[PDB]
């Protein structure tokens, strides 16, 4: 089964009302800047983003031209020509709006809220679907609380219900419509609703975990942003769902979460899987396709785990660019982001900066050292190590953001693809290093073992282990007359 | 409110059937030692044991001569000649008959099972009372497993019905009938049930602790079975609370269960009164007339927290009686305890037996170093520790097994009175020493504390403390912008 690649295409709304594919300083990256043979690379491409109004239903911002956006959207579902398994689906929600201080919160909240909302938000979603042409039906919210996770499910099943429905109604077999969220990547807000993730996977075809912005500003020391693996070297961090709303003991939740623990893309991975019910062909590893800058650190480490001088704050609260090379961050009016494009750039400009590589997390970052600034980005290479990952773990794919942050030659989505799919590419030896990884074990991720049956009437010690109902118990404690299940006195620590 | 002051009398059925006051061998404690002092000494006498039989009803053991069993019972009530405010109270259960793998244990498990059989049970145990003549209900049964709880605590609401209508039936509104049960004392057995408190004790006019055997042979080091507070040169325990299926989160469970911890009396009761609805005034706490004695003992510390020699199976695999000077140990074939009475004659018959005082734990115990002998047991001395205890936490009062274990002055149940009653008694200065209190916190006692309201939109960090809906929330990371409560970053802390 072929691996899948989800690049997001954004695009804001005054470069939809003023779009055209002649004018960089007007949009950066049309839609014809997606050639034929990157259309082929890619499986789907998530147009981004579409809100949820004050009606609770999906909708274009209110300040798109309706024509223009319509054009966009046929330029891109066009490239379907090239590629007959490629899907354009639109994406609901993104920090800017459903963050919980963003400007349509209230909205997402209230849609999923009640069976009649999740009903007429479910339709207006495939309502929108079906007028503007798009293959399926991509929902981030950036993030739903814990007493919203069930009228958040709720509505993804409704969305599936419709969809299915859609699907045989348009003989759509070959190519049945879709349904993906973008979900947390880091414990701390994966926190919100990890105790539902097997309610909130069924309905979906794929969970898109963003694996990235795993370090940044708002943080007081510089780290990589996506590392695949852990660095003792590095920070580390509290882990956030040993305090999920799962109702587990003590030695549970202490045995699948270890803390403080490596923010890594392993971790997240590893931590979607601890869930029984969360199969790892649905989910995909988010990686980036931009790095993100500081300013002030010292030196020792190649800029890594220093303290910074960078603002955490967005927008971004000042005029000073300081990323010596980079035109797109004096453009954009914040030198704290840079596409992998305009990094290569100024690598090749003679600039200042050094490309170094951590072998643990399997990254490479800039140094700069004569202004004292670090950048933490993803390339080809650490993309080798992922790709290897994602075939090893038997997940079910690779996601980025964004496809306008590619270079021109489209670099890094011709890399995933060959890392998937090419004949003459054989990573059998590629040495996945000796970085940390996540250790913790959960229900979904038991070992498989072997016991004697539990036999009523028995008195077992302290660390017997015995088999029941499936699974293999070990006593925490003496003197043990009753059952597995049946008393605290059991931890369940493998599979039959 | 007067203490209470809860005596059990245990007499086995062989010595009901063959009953006589005038023959220590056949008899060794018949009521007749009961004096008149000693009934006004006493709130409640729990006459012990009575069962459930096959047909899911109170009982007496089948080989009970009926008639014997009423003049004992009439012995007993006749001793309200005495004190109007003495009840007779008679138990169901114990360890022999009632533990999971007891004779009758299965019969406790069906009783509660439906609302046909809590009835029928119900009614079962106050006809006995009336029957019989007894002034209450306590249910010893050890224990009962979480499945079971629900129905266990139905059948107490169910005999607490039962009770006041006929308390109002018989114009007993002065002395109204009762209804107790005895609980677990130690952490592993309580665990069972732990989470529901609450409901098993709104029924109970008290809960009795069985804050003893909490050091046997069973364990494979010495120690003190009923120890007051805890000393940190002795042996330490895994805290079994923190596997009760309470539903709270990591921080939660390991603030209220510090693990290992001391196993005394003062971490029980400390314990309940954790759990919001247990009032102090229904906890009394059990304290033993007898003390268990150890074998192959190392010197050093007095015996005290060593390697032993001593058999922990039941009933004792061997015939000698290595306990010098025990008579009783030789009766009744175990010389691994030994009631207070003949404790007081070894330390007078001049042995090779030394009592010394453990100043941390506030009890007493006796070292024979010739033989290398250790025992631990409780006096009039540990229990003005106790007793101050009873009166400074509140609690209801003591509980004690059991009467026939006293010496024949009853000099310990006099001192329980004493401690709590005597105008001549002054306690106001004894010391209760520096050793280890249990410090959890749990719901039952979050101390009151004071914080801004919280202010929805508002971004905190972490530490930072507010007050929402009830209670002082503090955050557990930084960048919060959600609600507490509402929330994994957020831990309840204080009540406002
Ligand atoms: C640590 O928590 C934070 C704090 C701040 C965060 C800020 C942003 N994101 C996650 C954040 C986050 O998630 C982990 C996602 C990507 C993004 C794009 C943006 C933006 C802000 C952010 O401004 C406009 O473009
Ligand atoms: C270590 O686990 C054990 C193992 C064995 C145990 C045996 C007994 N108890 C706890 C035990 C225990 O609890 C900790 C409670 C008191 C008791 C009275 C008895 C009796 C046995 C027991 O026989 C009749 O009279």
């Amino acid at each position: 089964t072929r691996k899948a690649v989800i690049g997001y295409y954004f695009i804001p709304t005054n470069q939809i009302n003023n779009y055209t594919e002649t004018d960089t300083s007007v949009v950066p990256f049309p839609v014809s800047n997606i050639t034929p043979a990157k259309a082929k690379q890619l499986t789907h491409i998530n147009f981004s983003f579409l809100d949820i109004n004050s009606n609770l239903e999906c909708a274009w911002d209110p300040a798109t031209n309706d024509a223009k956006a319509r054009d966009v959207v046929n330029r891109l579902t066009a490239l379907k020509a090239h590629n007959p398994s490629l899907r354009i689906m639109f994406s609901i929600g993104g920090w800017y709006y459903s963050n919980d201080l963003g400007v349509s919160h209230a909205n997402y909240v209230n849609a999923v809220k009640t069976p009649a909302s999740r009903a007429k938000f479910a339709q207006s979603c495939v309502r929108i679907m079906k007028d503007y042409g798009f293959d399926g039906v991509d929902i981030d919210w950036e993030y739903p609380q814990a007493a919203e996770v069930d009228g958040f499910i709720a509505a993804l099943q409704e969305i599936r219900t419709l969809l299915n429905q859609q699907t045989i109604t348009d003989g759509r077999q070959a190519l049945p419509y879709q349904l993906t969220i973008a979900g947390a990547g880091g414990a701390f807000f994966l926190s919100r609703y990890y105790s539902k993730l097997a309610q909130i996977v069924a309905p979906l075809d794929y969970i898109n975990l963003m694996t990235y912005d795993l370090a940044g500003p708002w943080e007081k020391v510089t780290n990589h942003q996506a590392a695949l693996f852990g660095d003792a070297a590095g920070p580390t961090f509290y882990n956030a769902l040993r305090e999920a709303n799962l109702g587990w003991s003590w030695e549970e939740l202490t045995r699948a979460f270890p803390s403080p623990f490596s923010l890594t893309v392993d971790a997240a991975v590893q931590q979607h899987l601890m869930m029984e019910g969360v199969p790892s062909a649905k989910i995909v590893m988010g990686v980036p396709f931009y790095g993100r800058a500081f300013k002030g650190v010292s030196g020792g480490n190649g800029g890594q785990y220093s303290s910074h001088s960078t603002p955490g704050e967005d927008p971004y609260p000042s005029t000073d660019y300081w990323l010596v090379g980079c035109e797109e961050c004096v453009r954009d009016k914040d030198p704290r982001i840079a596409s992998y494009r305009q990094l290569e750039q100024m690598l090749q400009g003679n600039y200042g900066y050094q490309r170094l590589w951590n072998d643990k997390t399997k990254t490479p970052y800039l140094y700069h050292a004569q202004n004292g600034l670090f950048v933490t980005y993803d390339d080809a290479e650490s993309f080798k190590y992922k790709a290897k990952y994602i075939k090893q773990q038997q997940l079910g794919g690779v996601m980025f953001w964004h496809l306008g942050q590619d270079n021109r030659n489209g670099d890094l989505l011709a890399a995933l693809d060959r890392y998937f799919n090419a004949a003459d590419y054989d990573d059998s030896q590629l040495d996945m290093g000796t970085g940390l990884r996540y250790t913790g074990v959960g229900p979904g991720n038991l070992p498989i073992m072997t016991a004697p049956a539990y036999v009523p009437g028995t008195t077992y010690a302290q660390g017997a282990l015995v088999s029941y109902q499936g699974y293999v118990w070990q006593t925490k404690w003496g003197y043990i007359t009753s059952a597995p299940g049946s008393d605290s006195a059991w931890l369940k620590v493998g599979r039959v």
